[PDB]
């Protein structure tokens, strides 16, 4: 824990300098809050992988703000007690549909850009529940679009017929309705009482302005080869798979 110590102090006197004073990241081990500027967000994402590769205990909060990535939290009831299978072409459906509302909101940018899907679960489940995000952290929209796509999904067909094939018992009570308020956890923190998400798989979906039909979705090989931290982060702007698609959005509207 030495190592991992030298990085508690580091952290600790690297996000000082940015306390918030009379607001992004909370560590609620310490309860202090900090605004942090994006220059530095990638800075403090390579020292928590430093951490999570350690196996430290990190409880640190990313605030999604008004205007960040999109992440869908689903907490399913399984027909069985087991963790849910989650199958690469299950997924890959999924992806598609959620891309389906994303295009329909009409806020992405014109070219050509490459759009990562994340799923992690929950390694234990929660009073019967288990849990699993869809993080589509480089994809950056205002959190009106949020609650469009999030409310969009509440009532596909398509996605609550996928997910009572796969034994999920609440298809229509899964994802919860306030995904776009919700601070998302950093990929290696967790509660005390609770483990930490781990990544199973991702998608890369590559969507071209000029051929709107064509939508190839293929999954990521060598994940963990990369800060998944910092790939996983929906604030951040300097990942290297990751790259940011800034999509439409009225920021100080979406404030007030």
């Amino acid at each position: 824990l030495a190592e991992v110590q030298a990085l508690e102090t580091l952290l600790a006197r690297e996000l000082s300098v940015f306390l918030t004073e009379p607001t992004n990241i909370i560590n609620r081990i310490t309860g202090k809050t900090y605004a942090l500027p994006s220059t530095e967000l990638l800075r403090f994402y390579e020292h928590l992988e430093q951490c999570r590769k350690q196996g430290a205990l990190m409880y640190f909060l990313e605030r999604q703000g008004t205007y960040s990535g999109l992440m869908l939290d689903y907490d399913l009831k399984l027909n069985t007690n087991a963790a849910p299978s989650l199958e690469s072409s299950v997924l890959s459906r999924l992806c598609h549909r959620i891309f389906v509302h994303i295009k329909n909101s009409s806020v992405l940018p014109e070219g050509s850009h490459k759009i990562h899907f994340f799923f992690t679960l929950k390694p234990e489940a929660v009073q019967g529940k288990y849990g699993f995000h869809v993080l589509i952290p480089g994809l950056k929209m205002a959190a009106s679009t949020k609650k469009s796509i999030i409310a969009s999904l509440q009532h596909d067909a398509t996605v609550q017929k996928i997910l009572h094939e796969q034994g999920v018992a609440n298809p229509e009570s899964c994802l919860d309705p306030h995904s776009a308020s919700v601070p998302s956890l950093l990929y290696g923190s967790s509660k005390l009482n609770h483990r930490p998400y781990q990544l199973k798989t991702g998608f890369e979906l590559v969507f071209d302005s000029s051929d709107p039909d064509y939508i190839p979705i293929h999954q990521i090989k060598n994940i963990e080869s990369y800060n998944l931290v910092s790939e996983l982060s929906l604030t951040n702007e300097q990942g290297s798979l990751v790259r940011p698609v800034y999509c439409a959005a009225d920021i100080a509207a979406e404030k007030e």
